[PDB]
This record gives structure tokens, C-alpha cells and sequence, in this order.
């Protein structure tokens, strides 16, 4: 269950499709926890395409429901990303994830 809470500005029409490589200034946040990931710290804003199961299931649906310039607020459920296993040392089992996502892309 991907729950979108968009901070408004953008265009609201430039929607992601297949065969489109896009750019996200994401920032990881643990619910009842601290940060764990930030593309803003590395200044290399994570160029990636859509559909090839690169990213987790929660980030995949939330990015497709956005448009250019928008700023959403993800709440990824445990069963779509890591809640069975958990990424070793970084993500505990049965964890619910928070993301600051801004789509500043091409295509």
C-alpha cells in the first residue's frame, strides 16, 4: 500500500511511463528511527529506469504516481520492500520506510 502525500508544486502531468529513465533526489528515513540513505549527500542523483525491478516495490509505484517537479512523501509497507528479510545491518526485519522523494528528471 503506497500512500502518497505530495508537497504541491510541479506540473501534475509529466507522468512516468515504460522506457523512461528518471532522476530522483531521494532521502531515506526510518519510521521511529534515524536516516539511513541520502542521494543528496553523494550529489549523484541516482539515474534509473522504470520497470526492470531495480528498486523495491514500494518505491516503484510511488514514483509512477508522481510528475515533474513534485515532492511526495512515501510510506512503504513492510511486505513490499524488506519486512520479511530486512537488508542486513541496515534495515531490520518488519520495518516500515519513509522517503522524501523529488522527481527532477528527463524522459
Amino acid at each position: 500500500g503506497v500512500e502518497i502525500e505530495t508537497i504541491s508544486p510541479g506540473d501534475g502531468r509529466t507522468f512516468p511511463k515504460k522506457g523512461q529513465t528518471c532522476v530522483v533526489h531521494y532521502t531515506g528515513m526510518l519510521q521511529n528511527g534515524k536516516k539511513f540513505d541520502s542521494s543528496r549527500d553523494r550529489n549523484k542523483p541516482f539515474k534509473f529506469r522504470i520497470g526492470k525491478q531495480e528498486v523495491i516495490k514500494g518505491f516503484e509505484e510511488g514514483a509512477a504516481q508522481m510528475s515533474l517537479g513534485q515532492r511526495a512523501k512515501l510510506t512503504c509497507t513492510p511486505d513490499v520492500a524488506y519486512g520479511a528479510t530486512g537488508h542486513p545491518g541496515v534495515i531490520p526485519p518488519n520495518a516500515t520506510l519513509i522517503f522524501d522523494v523529488e522527481l527532477l528528471n528527463l524522459e
